[PDB]
């Protein structure tokens, strides 16, 4: 044994590759220009209330901007505030309120009918994007780190432009969306502000994912959007945890009215520099599908704030979930089934265990901590810090200060906003390897989760393990105005024999 | 029609591919030494104020660094200051304090004079390059994100070391700059502060645009940089808009003494290793020219603070702006003609319509809102948030608090820095396809502007539009000593038929 | 002379480069499963106080992951605290603890021993690799930016995860590793906290360079890992500096009990779709080594935070640092020999001058300013903020106060961390072109560093003046097992021959 000879370079500064004729070339440029935005309006008035069907009908010659954008605005009355409160960094509005607000959209492209879950899409996106990406689908990109919010919490969402560390990841007011707060009397235990949100619709097969230079659509003779619309407090507006309320009252109560929607596209002539425009084109357009859920009451006994380890060890198995192919990618949490406080953040439990089977292959990760289930999630685009992921005590010393009395501990507590655990098939490390990404093979899969909850001790509240599929599928344009979707489906043999791309 | 059949490839991860002899090499390297800098005094003693003509005259022989810098240093005596004030977070410098302080310059490399305006260049590059970049070229590259800045603001760039988020994004004291306070007995209602910037000169044809990596210059028989010193306190320094005055006094008064200056720059022979220099080098030296201006007196009737959509609604419409050729970007912004506070931040207006006429083509981009414009301007390189773009309310739950008082309530108001719209002649989609950029074809340009200021109800100040151009501009070094710069103007034909390049 | 002409190109949108059958291919993937854990218990229990030799001694077939993890928990018992501290923001660990921890280790691959130096190689390596590298390799990857850490300061590294503007760059409780603090009496002067910290070994071979996608190793048949465990109080446990103490106490009293440690890696079967593993694999593994050290007792007579110039100069020279070969990097540090405090940061010394000698060439970089050695620095990757760097009064502001009296102002004091200025030999732009990075030349060198350190008029401490040497240094591992490792010497004449690359 011997080491083998390797070759030199002489690397120098790039400041001695000299412009000159042989490598400088002029730059003119065609763009898509800021000319072509149309404004169209819903077939019939908005409902007041934002709860209703929402139908926009306008057939679109030439071609039309991939990622359509939703512009709703309305006016929000908030109820039950305790008399002169400041409200500084305290009032906002949630995460993607206007995709959080629609349960389900059918689009229409010539005759050809899409059916997808904004709502349920919009949930995963943003635990798993670029969050620059994520500032250009909507003004309220940033997704809560912590399942309290409070006033003097660093990276508080509600935190006014002037209060931010950064105001495009800020969801507050004077950040990246237009507001109105009405005049507030002295004594007066409640606000009206007017809001205006210009979002991307987050449905099949809008270009959510490319936003920042989205694919057209072309030819468009039958182009309608219909919105199931559920735009309601719960699903749009924010109130910090540390916000008072009236003598007497549980919650805030909040109405949401003068509503009203328009949707924002960009329409424009191809120009001739480009050439011929193929005949059929090929649209990325993942199809996000709830492979199973299990629900269930967890109690806590003893406190959230506690010993970690003593933390109550909460199990949901799923049921069987069969697959006629298999996903690239699927998406583990448990989520607060009915939520305890309308306006507050989603309540994610911390996953601390995962056992997952595949067909006879049992008992996948549950060597696993929280740790490696963290970097297994982040190596699959999980987008947020271990303090959030985890679900752990995130302020242990303002909790364990003596200056906080014994029945203060639990309100001063601030928990991680808790787990979503995205994983491929590729990852599980099976023995079976025809089970394989884009794969047309049936597989049954079962999903155990082991995890914390941030209810107090002596109170509960009911948990969904939830279980998602990313499948990859394409919308194809034919040249005769045809749209067909379907899944890139092969056999084992054709996937494994595939060319090598070590990336 | 039948989804057409699609290739596939097996992906694998980086750590499989395995360094071998076939795939490793051991590099050597070379470089631009670090003992290679000179200081270049002026051939006269500058001005004891920093205020008079200010003239370097040094051959250079072989290679000269591209991105030559101007250290001063001088003390600033800041006056009527309330006794016993902190000033903590409250004192620093403002954004390029160098460049702002030279409203026009003159280079001279062999024989060959080029004539710019420093000021009036970074005052537009500050807005449209990498922050990164800009913080190479000096010690204060953060813009000011909003027009008052308090001691408690998240992003106060006055904020010392330990109290910024960013250290480099701070114009404060003990950030990126060498300074030192003066000792301050008790009940002193004035301050004196030394200082010391070290700034890249940006002036044609230096290489500030790649600051990174700078292209030298080469064989400098007359070399001379000829400087307007204006380095006044109201160019250089920054005071929070919360630091009290002393009864009587309506503004601070600043002195600046004990100024000197210097050009520091890198000199160094080129290495045999990289071989023989071309005959002919290109340097990438854009012209920005100010293409029209118009003012008017802005008063406002009713709260900036209030109603969006009731705050008043400036216009201001250029003159006919008759152009020989067309550039390749465009930048528009409306600014205060004469700033009311002398050492606050510049108070630009909040742009809420723009309409644009190029030849009898009317009316363009009269559709567009506030959101439009952010796009369009982000596309084009604008470096800054929404929040300080759109000249909005940031703070309006601290203003509507009830706790402030109804005459306190614009003291309090904190509003968008404004608007700076950057855009290209392809953004506009005109009929007249051979407006191309870089084309060799004569237009007429006009801009009409909607804004909106940050001056209280009853008060008002003058406003100027300005309409900038910024055309691809090439210096060229011929083997000689002969430097020469024009314009890269071509055909609307040629630029059309010239090949595709999709990026 | 004439400018040249210039090709033209039309530049057009991504948008345009349409997604068909001939550009889109559909991906299946192998991966590195998450299956693959196993956790290695060291031969014998570990040392309670965590101080002592451990051993890992574990042979492993087939592929093991290229950068193994140390686990390792303890109870740690602060004493001496003033009685009812909050400590809201107060405590944490140290930057990169188990590796701080480690003075030595061996390890042992098929026979063949490397012994490295990991608290000395993190030292360096913390300085100048990319942050988000760094947080992969432990989770508290943040490095002090400040000589003193109080509770209020922006970036204190000890802020809670809810109080951290990003707590992924943070090292306090509630932010990338688990906790408890045990339960706080009223007028309890200590407390008692349990860590639990995951963090990559620094030591040779392993591929903590290569974090995100590392190599593995090939038939570990041998596989021993022996640490001199240092896991003291002094290298793991921080305590800002305004934590207050009991009366008649100098310092905190801390015990570290209940000491375990564990090895975490990855160990799997190659997949066969990758193909034949080849027989010579080579890993990057550079050399580290302490080129000269010398130290000095360093008085200062007057005050650090005042004039800046009036600061006492300390010089240190080292003796002749004679070198086989020419190193690709070194590194200079100035830092406190015997830490006052123990659990404060690491004070180095702000250096102001750096005169380098090599062979007969003579007072390299004398010339050089602060601005100019943080520019060297960073041009070699060092990756703090020139704040830190320089070693000045961060908040001249607080200090200047006349509200602060005299005898209270050096303890407002705050300073930069201190100077790292990374160089390398083509950066000296010696005379003797011969001396290359790579190369088998000897030379002999010399450094004189003149800085300033943060100790108050009056008193003083031993400070030592480091250079370091980072050579390249490859790892082989031939198809038998054998392991050898060697430098990646060359002829001055191979090198400066071998072909141009400009990057």
């Amino acid at each position: 044994n011997t080491p083998p000879e390797l070759d030199t370079v002489l690397q120098a500064p790039y400041a001695y590759n000299w412009p000159t004729s042989k490598n400088v070339k002029i730059a003119s440029r065609i763009g898509i220009p800021y000319s072509t935005f149309q404004t169209i309006q819903p077939v019939s008035d908005a409902p007041n209330n934002g709860i209703g069907q929402i139908t926009f009908n306008q057939p679109l010659g030439n071609l039309t901007g991939g990622a359509p954008r939703l512009r709703v605005s309305f006016t929000a009355e908030i109820k039950n505030i305790l008399a002169d409160s400041s409200l500084k960094d305290q009032i906002g509005l949630k995460s993607f309120p206007v995709n959080r607000s629609i349960p389900v959209a059918v689009i229409n492209m010539n005759g050809k009918t899409f059916t997808s879950y904004p709502a349920q899409l919009i949930k995963l996106h943003q635990y798993n994007a670029d969050p620059l990406e994520l500032a250009l689908l909507s003004p309220c990109s940033d997704v809560d780190e912590y399942n309290k919010i409070k006033a003097v919490s660093m990276n508080n969402p509600y935190r006014q432009g002037t209060e931010s560390t950064d105001s495009r990841m800020s969801r507050g007011l004077g950040c990246n969306y237009a507001y109105y707060i009405h005049p507030r009397a002295a004594g007066s235990t409640s606000v009206k502000i007017d809001f205006v949100v210009d979002e991307a619709l987050v449905a099949n097969p809008t270009q959510y994912k490319n936003i920042k230079d989205p694919v057209p659509f072309r030819n468009l003779n039958t182009f309608k959007v219909i919105l199931d619309g559920q735009f309601k407090p719960e699903n749009m507006i924010g109130i910090a945890d540390d916000v008072k309320l009236v003598a007497g009252k549980a919650d805030f109560e909040v109405d949401i009215t003068g509503f009203k929607i328009n949707m924002l596209v960009q329409n424009w002539v191809a120009p001739l520099e480009i050439g011929d425009i193929p005949k059929t084109i090929i649209y990325n357009t993942p199809l996000i599908s709830l492979e199973g859920n299990i629900s269930s009451m967890c109690l806590n006994t003893k406190d959230p704030y506690g010993i970690p380890g003593e933390r109550n060890k909460h199990i949901l198995t799923t049921h069987s979930m069969a697959m006629n192919n298999v996903p690239s990618m699927f998406a583990v949490m448990v989520s607060q089934e009915t939520p305890t406080k309308k306006f507050a953040p989603d309540q994610l439990a911390g996953i601390i265990g995962l056992e997952i089977k595949v067909d006879s292959d049992v008992g996948i990760f549950r060597e696993l901590e929280q740790q490696q289930l963290y970097e297994l999630s982040s190596s699959n685009g999980y987008n947020k810090r271990f303090s959030c992921f985890s679900g752990a005590l995130a302020n242990g010393l303002t909790v364990a200060d003596p200056a906080v009395a014994a029945g203060n501990k639990f309100k001063e507590a601030i928990f991680g906003a808790g787990s979503v655990i995205f994983f491929r098939p590729s990852d599980l490390g099976l023995k079976d390897y025809n089970v394989m990404a884009n794969a047309n093979k049936s597989i049954n899969m079962q999903v155990q989760a082991t995890f914390v909850t941030p209810e107090a001790a002596g109170t509960g509240a009911h948990y969904k393990l939830e279980v998602f599929s990313i499948r990859d599928n394409l919308t194809y344009s034919f040249e005769d105005g045809t749209f067909m979707d379907d899944l890139t489906l092969y056999t084992p043999d054709q996937l494994l024999r595939s060319p090598l791309k070590l990336t």
